[PDB]
């Protein structure tokens, strides 16, 4: 069948990928005791937007649920699925013949059916009539709470929908659960997005020079991903933190727009991931700006490399993800004690939650069409109310087909360090004379993307992540 | 005073630029007979957004009016200006100390006062109290209709605003009019945005190779503008049309995303413009994919170059912009007849609106903080209901300080050509025997940005736009080389 493709060496993504998702959703919905016969899933795609009140067009990126079901790149569409048969109907906007002048060629409905391999194509202005003809019991629309944003999903609406019986509770948890488990076709896309972004990270590491602005590497990374990978979008705003900014978790946004000059002796923490056809990648490389780890930098780096490798080696079906976060905490504390920053019983440090002083974020998260992918906290899965652990984006047990980031880090964040130093329960573990040397160190994060298999994980990321690989890469060495 | 700056070779933009805008707005409002004493301008900045229902953050770009007045890059702010004194107060979000964990240093209000050179800085949640203490007569908020989008500007609102007298009619036309006329400090930025985008266009022309995807040049252009110009944004989505796509005026959107392979013999029409500190640039370069104009390509290009040169030579204060559009139409029709594509009386062709078949868009538009800048159709300036002219984004007379695109073009759009061939009023002018040769030709546009001066225009753009410069550039000649 047909495939999405941007030419050159970019990946061909079969449109069958989305037909399988539609089928998987129907199978799950048929098992749901509350789903009536003759139900129709109704999803609304994203619409074209502009900057505020201007006519400056914003580059359109499809809504993630709609993309998962249909893979449609055009704005203004709807898509419905007959639950009982799996029959898919795409609704495209009716463009007046006069629009050839400005937007391009006016494609027939037949063109879109062939392009997307759906069962039928109708015009958006006919959606009520078309749906009325099928005499559905109820329309299943999308409404739920994204557990990372707190936002409520946009439920489909169209002119005349009030004449139908609409259920907006059943769909969200089912289609979320389908997204948690990636098909082999989806994994192929995630292998590709990791390949391109890994190559881009390698190019950025080769190019970093003392005296450059952080954003020079952001530009380079995105240029590689687009020109070489066909990735017009990034999965998230590039985080190009150097020096003290490598300790700033929320760095690179408009308020801190990657505008610092890289200085000799700085650590760099570059967290960047290209997006291909609305599929994410999420990779972090930390390294010395001048290509040579100091002893202090090497010690901090290898502590995170130890926890990274320990987590990946332990991951397999049945593992509780919060246990992996605790494993990384314990290893960080062991290594920070070895370094002399900490002293005392590591068991006692764990009881005091000292790990979270150095890694306040979650160990990792589901990844997919969204970089922080859906389904981390379905009903019955509770958030853990402890420092560090409460920031985990899922408290689920691992299962095959899940895709997770593994991104332990250690950071020296003055606000957390000072709070711990004022707490007698934690101050005792800290050796100020050594810690002072690491004030302003910044931080180290090592992030990989992995798939849970039947027996362990598959590593998708391929970047230089050992000290030897990093220093060799940055000195212009081959291989 | 302080300056916005992204290091390296990027432009230092004094924050005094925005102080001047605030002062100019206050002077205009003080002259306004309907503005009450003790009035306060209240603008609401843009807020942080995400993709749909996800937590995927969208890179924040400031709202244009708010940027014009204050130059603030942070989301979540408000800004007020006391009309009578000019006193400026920036309101910034109150971040709880616990956000350092993720945010680093949480900047003090003093930091923002020094950063932006405003008279006072307060927290957003105190705006109601702060304004109550100043005992304003009226709050002047922003509401009006953008004449390019049809959208209504977002009026400032905050909890407690109903306790104040609010006027939402006076401000919009005044602040729009202030934006129409660019200050010397603003021109320095628009000169810079044109400089960077011109260099990027040159790099793209040097790098274009038959067999590349259009988007490879889009990526290259944006990479140059950001890495070398500090332009994190483009002024608009890049239009990288090759072959038949050069005839597609709004090409490159998600539905047609610059994904065609450039083939030998194609014309390329690349309309790309970097944005620096929310200031626009807007440039189009047309050129042969293989670096050598054919006779047909050369003829069409020079026809558009003739109309561009004539318009720029004629532009000066007092000139009616629609007259410039008609001038370009007439020159296009004359040259297309000289080519053999058209035959007959050009006077007859003009009366028939034949120009619009070949240039269906407007000749050019105001440019500024927005690429299609505000103020083209203030009250009492009417859109002209004719082909081509109805697409003009202003029907105003030129005055010094205005910034305009000059972007004539000729395109071979089958839809329009066939319409003309089915119209007895127009069909006779077309010579199919020659016209057939130009079906699928694509199109040529030559777009530059200019400033209206006291007596004419200043050229902001510096790209290869003659046939000789273009072939020279694509053959790797240096920018200094004079062909
Ligand atoms: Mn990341
Ligand atoms: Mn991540
Ligand atoms: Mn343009
Ligand atoms: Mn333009």
């Amino acid at each position: 069948g047909p495939s999405f493709w941007l030419g050159n060496e970019t990946l061909k993504v079969p449109l069958a990928l989305f037909a399988l998702n539609r089928q998987r959703l129907c199978e799950r919905l048929r098992k749901n005791p509350a789903v009536q016969a003759g139900s129709i899933v109704v999803l609304q795609g994203g619409e074209e937007t502009q900057r505020y009140c201007t006519d400056t067009g914003v580059l359109f990126r499809q809504e993630s649920f709609f993309h998962w079901a249909f893979g449609v790149t055009e704005p203004g569409c709807y898509g419905v699925i007959d639950v009982d048969t799996g029959k898919s109907t795409l609704f495209v906007p009716r463009l007046p013949a006069s629009h050839a002048t400005w937007m391009g060629k006016i494609h027939s409905k037949e063109h879109f059916k062939e392009k997307y391999a759906v069962d039928d194509v109708q015009y958006v202005d006919e959606i009520a009539s078309v749906l009325t003809s099928q005499k559905p019991s109820v329309l299943l629309t999308l409404r739920g709470v994204n557990t990372d944003s707190g936002s409520v999903c946009r439920e489909a609406s169209f002119d005349g929908i009030s004449k139908f019986e609409v259920n907006n509770t059943i769909l969200h948890p089912e289609i979320v659960e389908c997204r948690v488990f990636k098909t082999d076709m989806e994994l192929e896309v995630l292998r590709y997005t990791n390949k391109i972004s890994s190559e881009a990270h390698r190019e950025v590491m080769k190019a970093v020079k003392v005296g450059m602005k952080e954003y020079e590497l952001e530009s380079l990374f995105e240029h590689y991903c687009y020109s070489r990978g066909g990735m017009r979008h990034s999965s998230y705003t590039c985080i190009c933190g150097s020096g003290e900014n490598s300790a700033v978790l929320h760095y690179g946004h408009a308020g801190a727009p990657n505008d610092r000059t890289i200085q000799n002796g700085d650590m760099c923490l570059f967290d960047m991931g290209g997006e291909y056809y609305c599929f994410a990648s999420d990779i972090t490389c930390s390294f010395p700006a001048n290509g040579k780890f100091t002893a202090d930098q090497k010690a901090v780096y290898e502590a995170v490399l130890r926890s990274s490798r320990a987590v990946m080696g332990a991951m397999k079906p049945g593992v509780w993800w919060p246990d992996m976060h605790r494993l990384a905490d314990r290893i960080h504390l062991e290594e920070l004690a070895h370094m002399g920053i900490l002293s005392g019983s590591v068991d006692a440090m764990v009881q005091a939650h000292l790990g979270a002083v150095f890694m306040p974020h979650g160990l990792g998260h589901f990844l997919g069409i969204d970089v922080h992918d859906v389904g981390g906290y379905p009903e019955g899965v509770e958030r853990i109310d402890e420092p560090g652990l409460r920031s985990l984006r899922t408290a689920r047990h691992l299962q095959p087909g899940m895709v997770l980031t593994v991104e332990p880090g250690i950071y020296f964040i003055d606000h957390l360090l000072d709070e711990a130093l004022a707490d007698p329960a934690r101050a005792s573990f800290l050796n100020r004379e050594v810690l002072q040397r690491f004030r302003g160190f910044g931080g180290v994060r090592i992030e990989e993307d992995v798939v849970v298999t039947d027996s362990g994980i598959e590593l998708l990321t391929c970047v230089p992540h050992t000290v030897e690989e990093i220093e060799a890469c940055m000195a212009g060495c081959d291989k």
